[PDB]
Formats: C-alpha cells, structure tokens, sequence
C-alpha cells in the first residue's frame, strides 16, 4: 500500500496504460506503458526499466516528428521556387486562409500531406499544374 | 417601387457584387444585375437576371462539391501504390484509422492528401520520395 506522493490521497497500483502524448503539434498514444499509477489522479511512477521502455517510445515519436517536419525556411524556398504568393500557396497546397503566412513564421505545422506535397513540388516543380 | 420587405426604401436598378457562402466556403458573385433596395439591400431579379445569378451560384456550388474525391478513387490509388490502410494513414496523415474511413465514405481526406493521391495516381513512382 503506497500512497500517491503527488495527490496524497489515492493508492499507487501497478498497471499497463495507454498514454496520450503531443509533441510539436503531433498527437500519438504511447501504448502499453507499465508503471505504478495513482487510482485517484493517474500520476505515474516508473522504475528504471519501465522508464527506459517509456522514454524509448517517447523519443522514437519525437525523432519521427522531427524528421517529418520541415523548417519555415524550406517552406518559403519551395513557395518562391514556384513563384507563388503565400495566399496562392495556401490555396494550392492546402491549409486554409493564412496557412502559409503562419507556416513561414514557424507558428503552425502543415498537415503531413501538405509537407509531403511541398517535398515533391520542390523536386518536381512541373507538377504544379496538376494541383492548382 | 417601394421595397416589399422593409417597406421603407426605394428599389433601384443597378449592379452589385453579392457575397455568397456555400458549405462554409465564401465567394463574391460579381456584377449581378437587379433591383436593389436603397435601405436594406433586398434584391428583386427578373427572369433573365435570375438565370445569370443562378448560373454563378451553381458554378460555384459545382466547383466546391467537385473538390471531394470518390472513395472508389481512393482505393484505386492505394491498391495502385501497393499500400495497406495503416501505411497510407502513416504516410499521408489523418490518424490511425484514416484510410479505412475514407474508403467507406465515413471521412473526407485533407485537401492536400486528395491532391497528393491525385498526383500519385498519375505518377505512382513518386511515393518513394515521400514514403
Ligand atoms: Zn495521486
Ligand atoms: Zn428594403
């Protein structure tokens, strides 16, 4: 019987839980996480091994988001390579009104498909007619 | 003639740009001839004027509607790329169950995913660039 050291009310019981996690505007569920969990406030306590498993999953998610994400500077370059204004690019690639104005200030993440479309248009500027 | 809606304004012949929203998409219908109330902007359009107006309304509805892709088309492109739905979901985005719902018609892909799938339908080899 260990009492939760955060809420000081509930009991910590060992279990396996799926943990929601958001990083750089991307969401995931960290699946099958072993640890002690407070029945009252859901605070988690992980031993050395459990923490290793958890952090490997967290860091694999971060690595993948970072590799997929593109710099504001890349977005501008691809847009300028296509001689598009921010408004035309938002319309052509997607994202809504002011999408590219926000993307280029580093103030928003494009949808994964917008990023990928940008990556393809970077290498294939001739495809612009197919998407406009 | 007095305006038949507000009863406190004269209807005058003119031309106006009329904003119009359809399925949450906004446009301005340009150069619409009609009688317009000076007070409340109620419009009265004769047959000929209504046909012109409705032809713009309908051309805008049709282009908005046509942005949607047949779920059949989504299956066509996916099979074509030798991808499962789990993989497509991971590649194109939308979430864990994305592509299963698209092909049942229970969800619409993001506009960029549609564009990316239309591009890939014509040039399926480019997947290897963004996989
Ligand atoms: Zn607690
Ligand atoms: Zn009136």
């Amino acid at each position: 019987h260990m009492k939760c050291p955060v809420c000081h009310q509930g009991e910590m019981v060992s279990g396996i839980k799926d943990i929601p996690y958001t990083f750089r505007g991307r969401k995931t569920v960290l699946k099958g996480i072993h640890g002690l969990y407070c029945v009252h406030c859901e605070e988690s306590i992980m031993n050395k091994e459990e923490s290793d498993a958890f952090m490997a999953q967290v860091k694999a998610f971060r690595a993948s988001v970072n590799a997929e994400t593109v710099a504001p500077e890349f977005i501008v370059k691809v847009r300028k390579k296509l001689s598009l204004t921010q408004k035309e690019a938002s319309e052509i690639f997607g994202g809504g009104v002011n999408a590219f104005s926000r993307y280029e200030k580093g103030n928003a993440q494009p949808h994964p498909s917008t990023i990928k479309l940008l990556r393809v248009l970077d290498k294939h500027p001739e495809l612009l007619n197919e998407i406009r």
